[PDB]
DNA sequence: ATGATCCGACGTGTTAGCCACGCTGACTAGTTATGCCATGCCTCCCTT
DNA sequence: AAGGGAGGCATGGCATAACTAGTCAGCGTGGCTAACACGTCGGATCAT
């Protein structure tokens, strides 16, 4: 019968189920529990489970290259950024608000962990999110509309929750494919928010994109609904190697 | 029983004349298109 | 990679309105028929 019990719950899509089940019926025939509460504790084990794995899966799928949250940020060492607006964005009110998240400042500063820290919690709570650089974007966008596929790439860079736009500024966007992040800013707006980290200035966006207008006509969109963080201080590199170094 | 030869009949080509079919226009009737609503099937995405 | 679930789009049915096809009549043009002549094919008969 025992056999059946395994057959079944692995039929049903049930590992973790099967793999406990001998430590779970020991432990009920040891300790006397009500057939309710011992169901009751069993699905909440399995339910905890299957939730590590899609967040697992989700951080998978969302092209994250680092994990870090904010647990690990030093307020400390990056006074220029007021660690109570970064309380309020963990809340992810800003994703009920439709409001977007801009990181501005010199290199090294902590807007790529900041925007990762953010990326996190709205996994963990169970918002998809999916991350990825602006060129990298910018690249991919371009090859699926010359494969005549521009829509379905579109759906991909849409659907997410909260869709994170690492550096964008490092690298000059081609002028002929820079609208095609206009399109994400044009049907993400209002829609969903869009974490965005840069180190150029807003009155720069043109030269990024080789286009005053439609770099303006982004802009409008994107800050409509956002709020702006003017990071400051020394390189969170050069400072750890500094203080290797010494 | 088969092949070759010779004879007779039928088919074809040509020309002329006549008759029937095709085209066009008008009018009337019947069928199709379209809009709207509801249901079913196909496709896409996610999970194992 | 395969199966299951969910969502979206396409189809069907029904009702109404409009456009197109059918029919009839008249006129014009093309095809069929008839007659005659000639050539070819089929049938019959005789010989091996
Ligand atoms: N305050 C901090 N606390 C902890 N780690 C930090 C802090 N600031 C930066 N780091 C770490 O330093 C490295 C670089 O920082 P990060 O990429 O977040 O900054 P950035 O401004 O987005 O960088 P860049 O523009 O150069 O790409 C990462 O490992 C990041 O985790
Ligand atoms: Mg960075």
């Amino acid at each position: 019968m025992k056999e059946r019990i395994h057959e079944y719950c692995h039929r049903l899509h049930l590992p973790v189920m099967a793999e406990r089940w001998s430590a779970m019926a020991e432990y009920a025939s040891t300790h006397n529990i009500s057939y309710s509460e011992f169901l009751f504790r069993l699905l909440e084990a399995e339910i905890v489970e299957k939730q590590a794995r899609s967040i697992q899966t989700l951080i998978k799928l969302s092209k994250l290259p680092y994990r870090k949250t904010i647990d690990t940020f030093d307020f400390t060492a990056q006074p220029s950024v007021d660690e109570r607006r970064i309380r309020e964005l963990l809340t992810l009110s800003f994703i009920d608000r439709k409001e977007n998240i801009l990181f501005l400042g010199p290199p090294g500063i902590g807007k790529t962990h900041l925007a990762i820290s953010i990326g996190m919690e709205a996994i963990a709570r169970g918002y998809k999110t999916y991350f990825i650089t602006a060129h990298d974007l910018v690249n991919q966008l371009r090859r699926a509309d010359q494969e005549g596929k521009l829509e379905k790439k579109l759906r991909v860079f849409v659907k997410p929750t909260v869709l994170i736009i690492d550096e964008m500024g490092y690298l000059k966007l081609d002028p002929n494919s820079a609208h095609y992040l206009f399109q994400v800013i044009a049907r993400r707006y209002e829609h969903a928010p869009i974490i965005l980290t840069s180190n150029k200035s807003f009155g720069e966006w043109g030269e990024i994109v080789g286009d005053s207008v439609l770099a303006t006509a982004m802009l409008d969109r994107l800050l409509h609904h956002s709020i702006i963080f003017n990071l400051k201080g020394e390189s969170y590199r050069l400072r750890e190697k500094r203080l290797q170094e010494e």
